[PDB]
């Protein structure tokens, strides 16, 4: 199965209508706390809000909101933490989530500059010897190491919480290769980057959850953790032709507003799911 659903909907063309379907029957929640005016220079996108129920919440109060929501998966007991690329006001909420949070690894799935514009804040250390430091929430980053490789790059960053002086070790996990425009052809090399975070120890239970974004951090960030639970719920299950990717993606919209952006998206997801499920064989 999912191999006749992906094929008939190709012949038949589909694509649209499957994906339409399920921007209708996608939940709607409040999002009362980022549309306060105050959070207003805190979000990138005016229609990419998270659910106040689900938002995450940072600590150092006055202000606690960040765009970011908790996707918590029970059956493959498997937790995300989707966030927009951080703006230039919000670098320093972005650490101290990573830091209140306690995650291990930090997933980007876009680069800096895409289109002619800027997509993301250069929220990390490029050279080992001028570290960033962000004062407002009072946290020292430090690139420890860099490997750039020809899909992706992996770099060691050391996370400083100031105040109380402990040190952890984070993993940038950054994919460099998702063309400006739609989706890659093949996902060989988005299933070897996946592979390669899970093999790093951060989508464990032992961490906090893994953060990962991409600019409104809903699209490639969706594709994302929708491929990686789908090929988690196979190896869990009996019979793994059970796993329905649609019903899938509306558990995790529970949690986040528009995960997959396009029908191309969707595509694409089932495309990875599908040939991912054949290499772990
Ligand atoms: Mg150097």
């Amino acid at each position: 199965e999912m191999e006749k659903e992906f094929e008939q909907i190709d012949k038949s063309g589909s694509w649209a209508a499957i994906y339409q379907d399920i921007r209708h029957e996608a939940s709607d929640f409040p999002c009362r706390v980022a549309k306060l005016p105050k959070n207003k220079n805190r979000n990138r996108y005016r229609d990419v809000s998270p659910f106040d129920h689900s938002r995450i919440k940072l600590h150092q109060e006055d202000n606690d909101y960040i765009n970011a929501s908790l996707i918590k998966m029970e059956e493959a007991q498997r937790s995300y933490i989707l966030t927009q690329g951080p703006l230039p006001n919000t670098c320093g909420h972005f650490w101290e989530m990573v830091w209140e949070q306690k995650s291990r690894g930090v997933v980007m799935l876009n680069r800096v500059m895409e289109k002619g514009s800027l997509k993301c804040a250069q929220y990390w250390p490029q050279k080992e010897e001028k570290e960033m430091i962000y004062e407002d929430t009072n946290l020292k980053l430090t690139l420890i190491s860099e490997d750039i490789k020809s899909y992706y790059t992996v770099r060691q960053l050391e996370l400083e919480n100031l105040t109380t002086q402990e040190t952890r070790e984070i993993l940038h996990f950054h994919y460099t290769t998702w063309p400006d425009f739609g989706v890659p052809e093949s996902p060989a090399s988005f299933l070897n980057f996946l592979f390669k975070v899970r093999e790093s120890g951060s989508l464990s239970p032992e961490h906090g959850p893994v953060v990962v974004h991409c600019s409104a951090g809903i699209g490639r960030s969706g594709t994302f953790c929708l491929a990686d639970t789908c090929l988690l719920l196979m190896d869990k299950r009996k019979d793994p032709s059970s796993v329905d990717i649609k019903k899938v993606l509306l558990e995790m919209r529970k949690f986040r507003m528009g995960l997959i952006q396009t029908a191309d998206q969707l595509r694409f997801s089932y495309l990875a799911v599908i040939e991912g499920a054949k290499f772990i064989m």
